[PDB]
């Protein structure tokens, strides 16, 4: 675990993360795709060897001895509000899961379904507090990766809230 467990945010490209291991946001079929899932593929191929897995899933591959967590949350294009809620809460809950196994001190993690997932909606609240629910029992160093200068500040204050 971390000394002082904490959570952070990052405005950059998750495929240059500093820490022990990845959160992809994947899709179902394990495909190259595009956004975090392009950049994740590029950097890691060798980790989507079988990546493959349902949606509210998460599944981990080795990329040598670097951890990647193939997570995938709902497409709110396809799923209800309620079901693409529920889709989400898990993703976050089966990354968690993974994290612990892994026995890593830091995790790098993405905002599922915030995305081309997003459905046309603005879902930053609702997918920090579904990560937020899942990571705060575990003890690795949280660090957020976006791309937006709004969204950094929105997440910094987020985080900041809390403590
Ligand atoms: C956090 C993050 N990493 C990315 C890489 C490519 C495109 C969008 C991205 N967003
Ligand atoms: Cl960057
Ligand atoms: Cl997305
Ligand atoms: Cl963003």
């Amino acid at each position: 675990g971390a000394m002082a467990p904490s959570y952070r945010v990052k405005r950059m490209d998750i495929a240059k993360n500093d820490e022990e291991c990845v959160v992809n946001a994947a899709n179902p079929r394990g495909l190259p795709g595009d956004g975090v899932c392009k950049a994740v593929y590029k950097k890691w191929p060798e980790s989507f060897k079988n990546s493959a897995t349902p949606v509210g899933t998460a599944k981990t591959v080795m990329c040598g001895t670097y951890p990647v967590i193939h997570a995938v949350g709902p497409n709110f294009s396809n799923y209800t509000e309620s079901e693409g809620d529920r889709e989400l809460a898990a993703a976050y809950r089966e990354v968690a899961k993974e994290v612990t196994r892994l026995g890593v001190n830091s995790v790098a993690i993405p905002l599922l379904s915030t995305g081309v997932y997003s459905g046309g909606k603005d879902r930053l609240t609702q997918s920090l507090n579904h990560l937020f629910t899942a990571m705060d029992s575990t003890d690795a160093d949280v660090v957020i990766y976006c791309r937006d200068k709004e969204w950094e500040k929105k997440i910094s204050e987020a985080i900041q809230m809390r403590t």
